[PDB]
């Protein structure tokens, strides 16, 4: 029960797929350095803390995914499956069903160097309602402003403004695990 307005998801077409994925190599720990989208709102009062997204690849070529969050003072950890789909650094959430409202849920790896940084693009239709973002990854907690920049130019090119647009303030507690 309730009301709500969102930009909207842009056509896949604007989305590009990094060539050539390597699936073993972007394994291990990223660190969130960026995050935009429709649902992401510049807080000034309370900034969003970074966190952190390890990827592992298991025999049958899905990842487990698990992200480490500090929050209440303490690390929270939420797993998840990525299961491959349609073209290689392309992936659905698995067991769908199991998350209650949940009808779709598309990850692209959108460019990567494996060894620094990432952007990776989510979108997801839960009750009924469609929303995307796009994540800047880092296998450290920095990246130069030059790489940043690009990220924003990218976000607006999906239809995003500056004010959905947010760099997660470094932390030391549970991320560095
Ligand atoms: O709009 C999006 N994100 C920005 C707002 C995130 N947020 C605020 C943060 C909440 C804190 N948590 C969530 C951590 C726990 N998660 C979950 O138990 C979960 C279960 C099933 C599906 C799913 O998606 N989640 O998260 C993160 O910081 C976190 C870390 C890592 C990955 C991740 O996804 N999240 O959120 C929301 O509440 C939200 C609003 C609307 C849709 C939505 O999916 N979420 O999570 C979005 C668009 C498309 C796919 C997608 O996964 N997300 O998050
Ligand atoms: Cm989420």
């Amino acid at each position: 029960d309730s009301t709500s307005d969102l930009i909207p998801a842009p056509p896949l077409s604007k989305v590009p797929l990094q060539q050539n994925f390597q699936d073993n190599q972007f394994q291990g720990k990223w660190y969130v350095v960026g995050l935009a989208g429709n649902a992401i709102l510049r807080e000034d009062k309370d900034p969003q803390k970074m966190y952190a997204t390890i990827y592992e690849l298991k025999e049958d070529k899905s990842y487990n995914v698990t992200s480490v969050l500090f929050r209440k003072k303490k690390c929270d950890y939420w797993i998840r499956t990525f299961v491959p789909g349609s073209q290689p650094g392309e992936f659905t959430l698995g067991n769908i069903k199991s998350y209650p409202g949940l009808t779709s849920y598309l990850v692209r790896v959108v460019s990567t160097n494996y060894n620094q940084h990432a952007m990776v693009f989510f979108k997801k239709v839960s009750q009924n309602r469609e929303y995307f973002k796009i994540t800047l990854y880092g296998r450290t907690k920095e990246l130069t402003s030059e790489l940043k920049e690009n990220f924003i130019r990218f976000s607006k090119s999906l239809g995003l403004p500056e004010n959905h647009i947010v760099f997660p303030v470094p932390i030391d507690q549970c991320i560095d695990g």
